[PDB]
């Protein structure tokens, strides 16, 4: 009775999938009760394990709507106030502004008005077994007064995870399960505790030399509330369906939802962007309301978009980081709205991969110019010690160069988020520097 | 009775003015009937002529709201249809898509859904005495099907200027005066016919080597409807006031206004931008409605913003191109809304000026290394002919390099829009290339 799914929808999704080169991609579209599912590709490439509805994905920053709804549930029960100071729950977290400890509220983390620098993502995403969030951020220097500006920082929702635990006295996992996944019936959603083996989880990939490459990304327990809630497409359908049909929902959960979609208007807006952030969702009233959020991980990415007044919900899930997946929801919504859609935008990882492939061939053409000029002059101890300084000196500068241009970012961070080809640039430079040393020393020796 | 103007408003405006380094800046703010005026600096620097309320500015792209309201007036009278094909009025303008002539409507130019490439701005802004717009754009190749995408192109409103003339049988100047400036009472607003002398017009400036520099910019008659309507602050106050109080207005002008603020929803929207374009205005419903448009000329810039439901109107006018002036209206509106505002954004011209100043000193440090190494070896006909090839060859490549990287842009365009320092880079390269030739030829001569 429901009829066939839309064939022009399938073309768009396929095309975006082939452009992005993600191995697996799952998409689901609700329009007033009728869903359309699009499940393509492979969750694991080497074993050829198929993308099925049981495949489990990391939700990326779409984790934050879970964390924030829980903050709203605890507020609705009266175990928390939006305006509570964070020090009441995280007594050891001193965060500074202009040298003085600052007053940061719970709202300041909900709405990314905290001033936490971008580098806090490097700190919170590296595993630290016996280390609490408050110690990891202790004595960070904020970028502005709290509440003065919107500035997205993923670590803002790891502070909130830690507040949930102090308030309930329970682990994040238990609070998520007991307050959200059990009562909504999302029987395959979970907040993980680390990288214990999750059956059905897709393998994650990252672009490198033009092909997807298997990448085992870190999964730090303290970072779960901002990045690493795991789920499946049927479950995200139930999640969508809940936000759209809050009638048969208990009154606490319904009220917490209503307050979870209340954007923070007390910030400056740009000339081209008056969109508001709520409790882990962007709120846009233009051709709206249009509630969306994207997920971006080192080896996963995803998006979600809701248009409540027309009962539309879009979610897409993929086991690779691609801007074409962060935009796919806007594409699908353009199609559902006016029957047309833009050409795929670019992708930052893919452009960077190409840049390195060129640079690496450039560094290889240079090695040939040195060795072709070398077998020319060749066919016609203190040397070995001096020539190891040129590569070892460039390799030393390359080592500390990240920490100087951007204080707080290290090579670990670069490797985690960049193309797999990113290591060829230093080593190619190291190899080119070693050979260039031997040439200009053996040319004075003639 | 009205009270003092707001002192925190004055600080913000002063500060933005000193950051941007514009010589003169005029700002006016309406909030339910009470205006606040801020008139600072100098309209002409060499003669020290003061910025007064009589100072006349080029409105930049804020010209388009004038052109488009006239299109709406002619539509309301029934002398034009939104959906009319452009060829009915510009019979010689053939514009191609995929090799075939395309059907472009009047709406396609109103809402920047035409496919006109960015380079059409270079063509329409260079003076051409006996040359009509339709001949200047004849056989351009569009970037996409008409109506398929929003893509801003200033030449879209020069096509509309030409439609107004064919329909009325009158010049653009006469139609603007008779339909808008006379009936609204804006007795100092005019659409110019070229660079005849306009008493009271401010001098225009462009950044160069860190200081503002007097710049005589082109003013091509065919480009007036998109860039070069001239006006004053009292007159822009009357303009604002008209859009906000359409009651005592004749019914044709009131209806044309209502249709002039109707955004075009039939385009794809980005994930972070669902704002619509209307008849020369951006329409944003977020914290709105917020109707705005900025003006950007080579040596002027300006902005306007209206919030009709709260009777707010902001306009700013300056005799230099600065992003800090394109954003000033958003700043003022943030202040009027929540009493706070962001730090000034960057400026593309100023960053580019600094980049060149560094490059030019780099090219000068290189000349010293060559001449210091030269007076060293010096104190211890076929040469003059060979050494003029290195600079003349680099000067040839520099000449055609713009037309190769971006087809349709020439050095004329670069000089018009870039920092005054932009010429030092080629000539410094030319001088460095000539000296480098003499060094490696007189070093083989030893
Ligand atoms: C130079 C590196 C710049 C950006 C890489 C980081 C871009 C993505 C930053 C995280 C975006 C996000 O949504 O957070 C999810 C979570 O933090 C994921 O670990
Ligand atoms: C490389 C040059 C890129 C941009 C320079 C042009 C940026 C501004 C283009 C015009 C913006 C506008 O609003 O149009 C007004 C009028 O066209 C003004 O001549
Ligand atoms: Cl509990
Ligand atoms: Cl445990
Ligand atoms: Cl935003
Ligand atoms: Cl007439
Ligand atoms: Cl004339
Ligand atoms: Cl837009």
């Amino acid at each position: 009775p429901i009829g066939a799914q839309d064939e022009r929808l399938s073309t768009l999704i396929h095309q975006r999938m082939q452009e992005a080169k993600v191995p697996a991609l799952s998409v689901s579209v609700t329009i007033k009760g009728v869903r359309q599912r699009f499940v393509y590709g492979v969750a694991d490439v080497a074993s050829q394990k198929a993308n099925t509805l049981d495949t489990v994905y990391e939700l990326g920053a779409m984790s934050k709507a879970f964390t924030g709804l829980v903050v709203q549930i605890l507020i609705q029960e009266g175990r928390l106030r939006q305006g509570d100071d964070i020090i009441t729950y995280l007594p050891e977290m001193r965060l500074n502004y202009q040298g003085k400890p600052a007053s940061l509220t719970v709202a300041d983390f909900l709405y990314h008005t905290s001033g936490l620098p971008f580098s806090t993502l490097a700190r919170l995403e590296n595993p630290m077994p016996g280390s609490a969030v408050a110690q990891q951020l202790r004595n960070e220097n904020l970028l502005f007064a709290p509440g003065a500006k919107f500035s997205y920082a993923s670590a803002n929702y790891d502070v909130l995870g830690a507040v949930i635990e102090n308030v309930t006295g329970k682990t994040f996992t238990e609070v998520i399960a007991e307050r959200l996944t059990q009562p909504l019936g999302m029987s395959a959603t979970v907040a993980v505790k680390g990288d214990e083996i999750i059956v059905n989880k897709a393998s994650g990939y990252k672009l490198g030399f033009g092909k997807p490459v298997l990448f085992h990304a870190p999964l730090a327990r303290n970072h779960v509330p901002a990045a690493y809630i795991h789920s499946t497409l049927p479950d995200m359908e139930i999640w969508i369906d809940a936000w759209l049909h809050r009638k048969a929902l208990p009154a606490t959960l319904r009220e917490a939802m209503s307050n979870s979609w209340r954007g923070n208007s007390d910030v400056p807006l740009a000339a081209d962007n008056r969109i508001l952030y709520a409790s882990g969702w962007f709120i846009d009233q233009n051709q709206g309301p249009y509630i969306s959020h994207g997920g971006q991980n080192p080896n996963f990415s995803s998006c979600i978009a809701l248009r409540p007044d027309q009962q539309i919900g879009i979610v897409a899930l993929a086991n690779m980081n691609s801007n074409l997946i962060l935009q796919l929801c806007a594409d699908i919504d353009n199609y559902l709205r006016i029957g047309k859609y833009a050409d795929g935008a670019g992708d930052a990882i893919t452009a960077t991969d190409t840049l390195f492939v060129y640079l690496t061939l450039l560094l290889c053409f240079w090695g040939a110019v040195v060795v072709v000029r070398g077998a020319f002059r060749v066919y016609r101890v203190r040397d070995y010690i001096i020539a190891l300084a040129v590569p070892g000196l460039v390799a030393a500068m390359l080592y500390v160069a990240p920490g100087i241009m951007s204080p707080g970012l290290d090579w670990r961070f670069i490797l985690v988020w960049g193309p797999s080809s990113v290591l060829a640039i230093p080593f190619g430079m190291i190899l080119l520097a070693f050979v260039l040393t031997l040439n200009h020393q053996i040319k004075r020796i003639l």
